[PDB]
């Protein structure tokens, strides 16, 4: 507790020594409570205008006009310390899992120089303003790095100042630059090093891409067995247990020097001891602490999440299986029976499951896996929108299965080749790339960012007509030469100025490992689209009078778009499409 938190605490309300009080009217149960300080501030969603003005015929669609528009009673709630037998099934899985994924990679530092890299292109890394104006600034300033330094030496000592977190079924913790450093060098590793990759973790994805994620979900269907099961959990950030933060601080027993030293500091003081600062409107700053819940940068929860998430669905799995009979307590012969299980067929049951952080895809052995219910409850990972003790309704068919907020098709090329394309709603599509976020876009940043979308639709959605058209007209209406952009920047390859049909040879032919026939393809033309009706049914306007009328009038909007970007070089990508094709 104090000994450990206070030092921070101490620091701030020094800071603020004007306006510290212990209000009595906190709304705080689950979080531990300290004192108030006075501040005033808070970035809403605003509109891309070249996106919007080639998407005319959405502007009267609700669902998409309405995302542009506008639970923390969820981060204040408590989980219960799982039974014993569950606490040894989670740390034998969990030792096992860190020898697997260790077993082709070396845990290491990562490098001043490789954090001013990512700073230096613009990684969300989820730091705050302030000494500095921007990360780019405070990177390039020794003063920063003595700052840095007083802190690592702070950790070197089992001790911690600076490391605090600031909050904003969503919540991100920012916490100073410096924080996030420290942070990267002790277990960027897992991300930088691909700890979670398929070829390491066998159900990790990490690095795959979105033209990747349907031939993988194809794989494991074509693997004996049961239902595709695909349960949601509740709020996972909010269910990591104190429990599954020392099974995942277990990566350090692979650790040696510095590094071990380094990395045990960041778990032992700032995840499995927590300082965040929240803003209530009653406008003051309220510093609350607690032990458990997940609470780390973006890329670090994200691996994480899915080493907690595989280590969950094994058990759940060995449950299953009937590998051990009640999670009240393991017989020493259950212990061995555990062990033995991973050692045999371990490797072959990770293979069984696509997980993607709190998301997963799990084909079982059998559908036994269905009502196998005690520990994943137990474990705090309840399912989202069914009843604690209702069985799982499991997927007959991968091209059902939603995964990283897709569902995938499987088409035919003219040719006879197979391609398996990632698809969502193209309402959601559409409202999505309708939007930017911060303030200061010029014209030319907002026109590069829709650009970024069209090339995307290009690559990933080329086979849903309105979006293939939309993109086209996107990339006809922005100078062809001006760079695609975003600011939170999966592999990105339609971020490229290379022509958009040399890049989908790239990634559907050349590199796609499920490809034989390596003929690359010569137009847009013999690069096929869903059913007309599957198409509709994912969301399409075709039939529709609005869309006829936007189809046959694109150069109109197109000009409209030129016009008021002004004289620069344009390319008229439209006669690529059949119809525009005299
Ligand atoms: C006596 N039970 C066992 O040792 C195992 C169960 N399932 C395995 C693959 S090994
Ligand atoms: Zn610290
Ligand atoms: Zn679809």
């Amino acid at each position: 507790n104090l000994d450990i938190i206070g030092k921070r605490i101490e620091k701030i309300k020094q800071e603020h020594e004007t306006s510290w009080h212990y209000d009595q009217d906190h709304p705080y149960k689950t979080w531990a409570y300290h004192g108030s300080y006075e501040t005033k501030q808070t970035a809403s969603s605003m509109v891309n205008g070249v996106v919007r003005l080639l998407t005319k015929p959405w502007d009267i669609i609700p669902m998409v006009t309405q995302m542009a528009m506008t639970f923390k009673e969820k981060v204040d709630t408590r989980t219960q310390e799982p039974k014993e037998g569950t606490k040894k099934l989670m740390k034998i899985t969990a030792e096992w899992l860190w020898k697997e994924l260790g077993k082709k990679k070396t845990p290491r530092m990562c490098t001043r120089e490789e954090f001013t890299r990512k700073v230096r292109s613009n990684a969300a890394l989820g730091a705050i303003f302030n000494k500095w104006k921007s990360a780019r600034e405070a990177v390039e300033d020794s003063g920063f790095w003595e700052l840095v330094d007083k802190e690592r030496n702070l950790h070197l000592e089992g001790k911690c100042e600076t490391c605090v977190y600031n909050m904003m079924s969503r919540a991100i913790w920012y916490m100073w630059l410096g924080a996030r450093f420290l942070e990267f060098e002790a277990l960027g590793f897992l991300n930088e090093d691909h700890w979670f990759s398929r070829e390491n973790s066998l159900s990790g994805v990490e690095g795959e891409g979105l033209h990747k994620l349907g031939y993988i979900l194809r794989d494991v269907s074509k693997k004996e067995g049961g239902a595709m099961y695909a349960d949601d959990t509740a709020g996972w950030d909010t269910r990591i247990t104190l429990e599954d933060l020392k099974n995942e601080e277990m990566v350090t027993n692979h650790m040696e020097g510095e590094h071990k030293k380094l990395a045990e500091a960041i778990f032992k003081l700032t995840y499995q001891n927590k300082v965040v600062r929240v803003q209530r409107p009653t406008t003051v700053m309220d510093i609350i602490s607690r032990r458990d819940q997940r609470g780390s940068g973006q890329v670090v929860t994200y691996g994480l999440n899915t080493f907690t998430n595989m280590e969950a669905q094994l058990i759940r799995q060995m449950e299953g299986e009937g590998v051990f009979k009640s999670i009240q307590h393991l017989t020493v012969t259950e212990e061995i029976a555990v062990k033995n299980w991973l050692v045999r067929v371990g490797r072959e049951r990770l293979s069984r499951m696509a997980i993607s952080g709190d998301d997963c895809v799990v084909k079982p052995l059998d559908d036994r896996f269905a009502s196998a219910l005690t520990a994943l409850n137990d474990m705090g990972k309840v399912r989202k929108d069914i009843q604690q003790w209702e069985p799982s309704r499991g997927w007959n068919d991968w091209t059902q299965v939603p995964f990283c907020s897709h569902h995938f098709h499987e088409l035919i090329m003219k040719d006879g080749r197979v391609l398996v394309v990632p698809c969502r709603n193209q309402d959601e599509l559409i409202g999505r790339a309708r939007i930017s976020q911060g303030a200061g876009w010029s014209l030319r940043e907002t026109a590069c960012l829709g650009k970024s979308y069209a090339q995307m639709w290009s690559l990933m959605y080329f086979h849903r007509r309105d979006l293939r058209l939309a993109a086209n007209a996107i990339c006809s209406a922005v100078p062809s030469h001006w760079v695609p952009t975003s600011r939170t920047t999966a592999t990105h390859e339609w971020m490229t100025t290379e022509d958009m049909l040399t890049v989908w040879n790239r990634v559907w032919i050349q590199e796609n490992p499920w490809m034989e026939d390596k003929t690359p393809v010569e137009s847009w033309e013999e690069i096929p689209y869903l059913g007309k009706r599957e198409d509709q049914w994912c969301g399409s306007l075709i039939g529709l009078t609005s869309r006829a009328t936007w189809a046959k009038n694109i150069q109109t909007a197109i000009n409209q778009v030129r016009s008021l970007i002004g004289n620069e070089e344009y390319t008229d990508y439209m006669p690529s499409m059949k119809r525009f094709r005299r």
